[PDB]
């Protein structure tokens, strides 16, 4: 097992949702540094070595040591980047039709999200590999429906929208983002 | 156990869509105290306060004063934030209608994560982390009638529903710390 | 069997910070909070009327410890502190959860009615204050009803008569707060009762 | 008469005056602090301390003595606490109707103030009393029109509306949240 | 005659012009501590002792004491308080009637201000007297037109409109004050 | 001549432009300090010390004083007070008629806005006057058309609109108070 | 009679900052000024052009100042002061001001003009530096036009015919502060020839 | 070109100095182009090794593990003889941009396209006497489209259909590819330089 | 090849972009400083002295001082001044015609972008001398179309609209503001 120091990745895209959206609400999630914390440790062996979070876990540590009136780990490498782009429509697009009297239509959207990782050495400072990823995220809208006269008259809805979680490919993203990190440290092999 | 949490913050970066004020997060800031509960609720474990801390610690000075005896620590450490946040995710409804009687049904799916890591307080690494998701239901139904005599009829009759966000991150907060004793199990640190 | 407390004990409550984050959608400005954030004074009058409680204040600690340098000053004797602690915060607010409404309408009198809940959740948490362990802790949640009915006539002559009646109810959101908080030191209390601490 | 050292009360309701009025104007005024204070004063006995307002006294004071090159009275409790909120429409209703040609409405809304005041004992502070006072607010609007045709064509309105002084009304609420206080007092003493 | 040192006194209102009105312009000026400190000039006996504004003359004795290689005067009392409040409707409505083919209209509306003011020792550091006095604004439209037609068409309109200035009224409401805080001094004496 | 230090009058109206204008425009000029420094000097005797701007002042006199390896003259009075206040309507109104098929029509509107200005002694710190004075601001458009028909048609338009320079009555008030201020000096005297 | 100067006079300006609190309004964000910063550069291009003078800088003293730091750094030599000093601000802008426009129409033949005047202010004042006292101080203030002509054709045939032409300018208001800066410096040279100072 | 050798490359920010914001609808907040140098710059260095990216993005928490290691005793530390540093110079649209389409009884087609362009200043300076060594100016441009068909008919009953598709070129790869030729140019003057 | 060192040219203009644009969007980049800086550096002989960024380099010769337990030069001249100014639509204009059923139009604007630069002295920190450099930067539009009846129906769009890049326009205007720049200093001649 090889201990990891991550201290923050943040997002770095600078995107918001659009409107109606708030303009305050960030389109990308701010939980990297902890999917990333969290797909170290699935990826075991590594071991996670918190410091989110240090001060924290610093507060307390004073605590047991007034208590008691004991050594704290560190890691021989450490994990950076950031949460690199995201947008839309990138590429997107849809189709529909409509006869008398049924009408239907589909359309869909994909868009980007980017992450950068870089496994740097602790000791010399040096930046042992880093690597840019970008997953895609798919969006799509299906409707149908029916007018028709008799005299009276008759009409009918049904649809149904899916929009992949951006918050899932991130880490998908930053998932994949590990398996390659991992591949850069076996050839050399520390 | 003793068990001292700190702060488990908002990450999710999301806020509120249009009619809501562009100021209201779309999801509650409450956790530690929903983690706080949890662990109580759930003991064994004795909360160690630290919310707060620097009011505990502003009263214990005062009994110090007018006197002119120790603070309990915790050995572990419960960390993590919420993940994400987001809707529609998957979403639809259907609705149909005749001479002269309407009906119609929506529903709405939302999605949370929550991180939720224990990590020793000793040595400083991360025992474990637990990525934990549940999703929030939403539903409208409608009925009505528009019917001519001749003078007129006509009726409408509706009931809608959105899951308490709020308590489906207790539900969520919950089941964390359920997996994270139950690592706790094999582990055992008891 | 039987329970029993033993005498007067002494908390002090500093902040019970609203954790909501939410704000009251348009029309109303966005920086109108949803929510009021007057715990800490519905908490300590709850404290103070469900004595035997002493609340030792603290909201609050500078003005009095400010006046505290005033006196003595003047002259040229001791300020009592607390066994337990008050803490927790708002958990949430929001609206719709559960609301709706019906009507119906014929020539020429109409007739609707509409109503919405809402959901406050509130916790609330007793720690000791000598070995900092928390004592016990509380989630409590109301509801908030609103509703709105109205009726109307639509009625042609040759000439025209029309009507309208409507009254509309919000439950002050306020208050069920001070009721959610009421609520949450009932709890509190009983596990005192087991307890005693006292 | 006793004295009192009043510094601060707060507005805890954190409420703003909807559309069309500007988003940061407060629906309730911050003023109090005063209006508990000129409660305090008209309501002897009582001796409000000042204490707003500290510092430009206290300046003033390092003036004096600077020129002569003579002490500060003190306050035995302290009044605190905060306006616990306010809303509406709460309670709100009206009605009208209109025949030919004659029509004529009414309408009326109900908006709540409440207020915390505490009397904290300083000299081993501890809180004395804490007292919460709710008003309500009147708001109402009033109608009549005409709308006839005679071929040629009339017509009239007439209307008045108003809304009580949510600042007065503030001042009632302060005003018995300052009784309670006092009663306290009497059988405390 | 006597030394007033008067500081500053803050719009309290927390009152904001509506729409279209931009949501940061005040519902009410900001300029105490001139029509305070110019009543009391025009009050007189009186003699304002700025303060306004103390650091300017401040920094100013600095460099009359650096240019010579001459004390300064103190008050007794000192007055302060704010601006308590601001609103309207309040009191407000119209009327109008129109027929073929002239119309003509008329509109009212009240405006309320409220003011805080306190006479306060600085030796002893308490409140003597504190008032708070209120003035209203008023605001009023009036509209006349002939609509008529005769093939070819006819129309005409005349309109007027007056709205008090809040900052006179201001004026009016924080002069009274000056009045009241005058009397109890002398019962006092 | 008088040596006059003023340092520093604000906008205290308060007021801001309404819609369509950005609501961060102030809807009077922060130029006060300016327009008062000139119409102390520019109605001389009086002659202001500056300090506006002292800041700078004394950053320069450190570079006299560096390369060298001398005093700075005083106010025995200052002026102070403020912008206290504009708005409108106040005062408003219009007419307008329309005949077939030449309209016309004007309307008018006055803003009103008042200045305080204050002598006050150095020496003692005593208030040694204090006034407040108000200018009003008028702004009128004119307006003319005709609409004709022939069959084919005819049209036309004129108009013109006039907004007196807000900044100028500012100016036309922080002269008029200086003015008043050296009135009640006459008989002080102080000078 | 007759004048005459002697010698270059050293001249420090620090800064003469924006007092108009004008924003442009709609469609324009509300964050845009409605008047450039960037007097304190058109000053000093005014004292370098209309020279003799000689700005001292001072802007952007910092960055000297830090870069001084380095010389005498790296050899491990004096700094010139100025005798006057030039202030004074952006005193205001605004419109429509006076402001106007015609137009007719005929079949089918239209036409149109419009404009608008704009009215800038500025004030510069030149102070003493060894005694502090001002010495002089100027308000000038230029005009901006803008107008706007256009003309156009409504015509049928039964087909249809229909132009349209226009043309608009406005006037660059950076400019006009230029303008207004250049008569500002003019005047006060004019007061300095029979003062003199020099 | 070529490797030797090694080069230890400190590069602590590249920020964008585009001062530029999205359009309505989306959001007033949202930055129109990436923050992403210094990621993008320093991966960019990095894949066209020879370099050694000295990290400093990122020094603050590689100094806190640093007292951590230090303090768990109770061993230095690596620098670089160049630095590279500028920033993203700007962006924009219309730019260049157009469309066409055409309709007869009863189908319709159309299509449109915009471009954008993006500029990078990236410059070469030296560490030991603190003096710039190399800057280069580096623009690409972006591509967006929109095409789209329909068919509007009747019969009496009735026809209609539409089809479309958009595409809009990912402006976070665009400067990715603008710093990627930007570090390439920036080779060549190291090539005839040399320093290297 | 004389040394020059380069600190600052900040926006002066104050310029925002209209709306549909964000109102946090300059009309104008920030990037000088660097646009004037690769300016100086291709009209060479000039030697930038950095500046920008003079920092980063300070806290990195921080590393290899302390990596041993070798000066650093300086710059005669120094280049200051600002962007003066940007405004539009200065002058514009557009004409435009249709007959049945062929139409066409064409537009145009203009913007004018100002530049203040000024080479000031070290030694005696005098202002040698100032620049105010104005270029224009051009915008048309074009449009072509088809509106004709059969019986059945016709029609036809085509067009295109170009705006300069403002960006590359400061370039321009900052580059002919180094040549006045380097002229008064041939006649100086330092
Ligand atoms: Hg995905
Ligand atoms: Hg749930
Ligand atoms: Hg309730
Ligand atoms: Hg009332
Ligand atoms: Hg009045
Ligand atoms: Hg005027
Ligand atoms: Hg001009
Ligand atoms: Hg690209
Ligand atoms: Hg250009």
């Amino acid at each position: 097992k090889i201990f990891v120091s991550v201290y923050n990745i943040q997002d770095e895209t600078g995107q918001f949702k659009p409107y109606p959206a708030s303009n305050f609400s960030t389109a990308v999630p701010q939980s990297a540094t902890a999917m990333l914390v969290t797909a170290l440790k699935d990826s075991r062996w590594f071991i996670p070595l918190e410091r989110q979070g240090l001060q924290n876990l610093l507060n307390e540590r004073k605590i047991i040591r007034a208590a008691q009136e004991q050594s704290l780990t560190a890691a021989n490498i450490m994990v950076e980047g950031s949460i690199i782009g995201y947008e839309s429509n990138v590429k997107s697009g849809g189709v529909g039709a409509r006869y008398f009297g049924i009408g239907a239509d589909t359309q869909y959207q994909l868009d980007q999200i980017a992450v950068n990782l870089r496994v740097v050495n602790v000791s010399t400072g040096e930046i042992l590999s880093s690597v840019n990823t970008s997953k895609t995220i798919l969006s799509y809208e299906v409707q149908a429906g029916v007018f028709r006269f008799i005299d009276r008259l008759l009409e009918g809805e049904v649809g149904y929208t899916s929009n992949e979680p951006v918050m899932l490919c991130l880490m998908s993203a930053i998932e994949t983002g590990v398996i390659f990190l991992i591949n850069d440290g076996i050839d050399r092999g520390l």
